[PDB]
């Protein structure tokens, strides 16, 4: 627990440490090998997110029982490389850094699974189901995007959703042309134990070439036996995922919808408009499984393998609102990442073998700043769990999409090998933290 | 060393570890009293603010041999108080956030040294001092200001500089009406062995009051027993600092100028300009000492106290840059805090029984971006140490003046009990943590 203490106006009331850590941490330290590994991604998910959720959920000395409850804490650089001189591109996006993290390489904005060279190289997800672990792979993105393609396709651009952009975008991979195929016949291939996400709408083409042409890629993909799963009750439904039988959940055509809704941030939105309170999205279907159901599912069906299993987790639409420069959204979807960290700790603490690693792709471009502030960008005021006024500014694009940053951020762990994420790091030693924690080998 | 291994473009070339951590981080952990605390503030450094001047000066793949070897890291927050609410006001500045780790206490901005009730209550340089340790007192800033005042005075607005403004603004504390004066005279009355800054422009002022009425507050110092140093060369002369002979330099007017010039930032920058290059600022002399020559006879002076020493070292511009929309300014002075760092680490290790911790007051407004960036804000180009272009954004004002943010932001420690900045934890904590490693008591 890291809450503040008491009477923040008050001598000590504001700490959020009881005594010395020295020991504490001491118990911390494990070099055992893991069992298993959870990674939860907040995709955009910087320091800046962090804490602005923080304020409006919980106030700014509460604590996100999740999020902030991991004891071994460091922060690390995610620059991508320039494709041209392979020189670092120091604002990195989903791909570049979901490859960095999964290979243990570093590429070009828009690669997936292969370095500058669009050379292949394994990911941490094909080396642990080598290996005989199970593997599972969620994300409230639609399954193409980036960050859980990483885990299962290597293509040139991460626009290769289906085989129709795939034989425009990326000639080489394309399935007609000798390659391995479009991400979602790639992901299909793969054939993790678990994949739970959007992304239903690719599933609706059809493949021009291999052993299932004609199919859609659903027709397909049931036909190499997986289970398909598209709502809450079915998934809880499911008893076992594994080789012979394993799970497919499409939740939504594109990405899954978001929690909370709010106004967009606006010119001069916080001295214009008054404060927003955050309200549930009354769009959301009910029968849509949260990201921490779908966590849950995962962990239950994964655990099943004696040996053991690699799961990732992407909170995906943090990012996405922070483009839109939507507060609420934004924090509504750290919540809901929250959610998930707490059943992924909670395992882990029960299960004693479990590395459980938080942290984000890149950082963004919500700043919190002062009330009166006047600034040039979109900012909206907000009403916190405190009963004070939080303001918030995303100032860095004129066109409609807010950008990411280069900033460093956080990287919290808990469990076997939790060390190596303490101090300064690169995305790319998250790769050998994992291989080596799991006992991995290359082919 | 955490730079990265080898070729950027390669496997595992990125990697900043060379193999497992846990070992290493295990003899990090010590429990032992230090005899000595460092506490280096960068002030805005802000994650964003460390990774810009990386990028820079030691390109994306390199290492800060000082900022970033400490090895026990954490994020901590420095959220506010509003005076007549007392709930959180979400966005710091100096005053409050030093008055928070050298107080323990939270409270208003703009404060100094006092609760939200404008109660005193004492600092850890007040407390190393009662309990026989030697004080030590460095900013490149003028000595008035919040960060190195919050250390020496007590007043409800950090503007009573001296009996001019004290009379008018802080009525209260004022001389000539029953207080303890202005910053400068209570920073005189503290009577740390070592100060060093800038400021002299306050000392011209006469007390209207009190034992020393009618004199400056120069002569003032001059009187109590002061050795009064305004440059390089006569620092270097002196060989002992104490309570019979307490050292106090004074470098310049106001504020002590940066290292680097470069352009300010403009609207679309780092389109309609070319990429800037920094530069020695050649208005900065060599005969005004740097900050880590003030950090080294700061270090030499204190250690000779056989029962320890307590020492805070500013790099303050680093924020005033940022505010200044000044890439090279601020990048510079990062720099410069960087040197005075590996100072206070290498004289750490030497030692073996003392805590250095380098952090921020909070962060600020400096935002990395993409090269192709057009954002509504302030923009420009660089040419890093890779050959390769950097854009920074400042985004969050439209006056002349960039603004803090409230991100949760780095802290790192080096030696006993640097186990208490791990996790996250309150900018609070942090004077109870130093209070603790020196084994200091209360009145
Ligand atoms: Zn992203
Ligand atoms: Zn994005
Ligand atoms: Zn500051
Ligand atoms: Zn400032």
């Amino acid at each position: 627990n890291r809450a503040a203490q008491g009477d923040i106006t008050a001598p000590g009331g504001a700490r959020r440490l009881t005594g010395d850590q020295t020991a504490a941490l001491r118990d911390s330290l494990s070099d055992k090998p893991a069992k298993n590994i959870i990674l939860l991604i907040g995709d955009g998910m910087g320091d800046s997110e962090i804490t602005a959720a923080r304020n409006y959920a919980e106030g700014a000395g509460g604590f996100f029982k999740g999020i902030d409850a991991l004891p071994l804490t460091g922060q690390y650089t995610h620059y991508a490389l320039n494709k041209k001189t392979g020189k670092p591109d120091y604002v990195t996006a989903s791909a570049a850094s979901a490859t960095a993290w999964s290979t243990g390489v570093k590429t070009y904005n828009g690669a997936l699974g292969v370095d500058i060279h669009e050379k292949d190289h394994p990911t941490i997800l094909e080396m642990a189901k080598a290996a005989g672990l199970a593997t599972g792979n969620v994300s409230t993105a639609e399954l193409q995007a980036a960050t859980p393609a990483a885990l299962v396709a290597h293509v040139t651009s991460r626009k290769c959703y289906g085989p129709s952009a795939t034989s425009e975008k990326c000639p080489g991979n394309a399935l007609e042309k000798g390659g391995k195929g479009s991400i979602t016949e790639q992901l299909l291939n793969a054939r993790a134990d678990v994949t739970l996400g959007g992304g239903a709408k690719t599933f609706a083409e059809t493949a021009t070439a291999g052993e299932w042409q004609g199919k859609t890629l659903r027709e397909q993909a049931q036909a190499r036996g997986y289970q398909l799963v598209s709502d809450a009750a079915s998934l809880n439904s499911v008893t076992e995922a594994n080789q012979q039988k394993p799970l497919l959940g499409l939740f939504a055509d594109g990405n899954m919808p978001v929690r909370w809704l709010g106004p967009k941030a606006t010119y001069h939105g916080n001295i214009d408009k008054p404060a927003v309170t955050c309200t549930p999205n009354p769009q959301r279907n009910d029968s849509v499984p949260t990201l921490a159901q779908m966590t849950d599912k995962a962990i239950e069906l994964l655990s099943k393998n004696e040996k053991g299993f690699f799961l990732q987790v992407e909170g995906a639409s943090i990012d996405k609102q922070d483009h839109a420069a939507n507060p609420c959204g934004q924090i509504g979807e750290t919540v809901d990442l929250d959610e998930a960290v707490q059943r992924a700790l909670e395992f882990a603490k029960k299960e004693g073998n479990t590395l459980v690693i938080v942290t984000a792709d890149h950082a963004h471009a919500s700043q919190i700043v002062a009330p009166d502030t006047k600034a040039p960008g979109l900012t909206q005021a907000l009403n916190t769990k405190d009963g004070a006024v939080m303001v918030m500014s995303y100032g860095n694009s004129e066109e409609d999409s807010q950008e990411h940053t280069g900033s460093q951020l956080r990287i919290a762990a808990y469990g076997p090998h939790a060390a190596n994420v303490v101090g300064l790091t690169d995305q790319t030693d998250l790769f050998y933290t994992m291989k080596a924690a799991l006992g991995l080998k290359s082919a």
